[PDB]
């Protein structure tokens, strides 16, 4: 009656390598969103209305 | 009676392996969104109307 | 009877490694979001209307 139970894995990021040798970034920004980097997100759950989840380099603008 | 539950993997992201040598950028931004980079997102649920789930370079604008 | 519970990982984000060698960035920003770099990020819940989970590099200017 071994591993009766779980052995799971839920909403899992493991073993995520880089190399990223150089980036001569002359990088310019004005009333904007810029991403440059490694970017890992592990969720099990995101509930409710109008919910952002995991949200990367995003601008948001709403005339309402 | 062995594994008689589960062994599993749900919403798993791995061994992802990146090596980019060289991005001479000259990134110019106004008012926008831009993503260089390595984006991992493992989620198992979302739930909601209206709702967003692992955007990479969103621009949202309503004139509701 | 081994092993008749759980052994899981939710919501995990383990064996991220990154090199990054140079980046010689001339970053101007003028009111705006940059990310530069290693974002881990790891939950198991989030709830509620309206809500952002995670969020990266992010610009929000509502007119309501």
């Amino acid at each position: 009656v071994l591993y009766v139970g779980s052995k799971t894995k839920e909403g899992v990021v493991h073993d995520v390598t880089t190399v990223a040798a150089k980036t001569k970034e002359q990088v310019t920004n004005v009333g904007g969103a810029v991403v440059t980097g490694v970017t890992a997100v592990a969720q099990k759950t995101v509930e409710g209305a109008g919910s952002i989840a995991a949200a990367t380099g995003f601008v948001k603008k709403d005339q309402l």
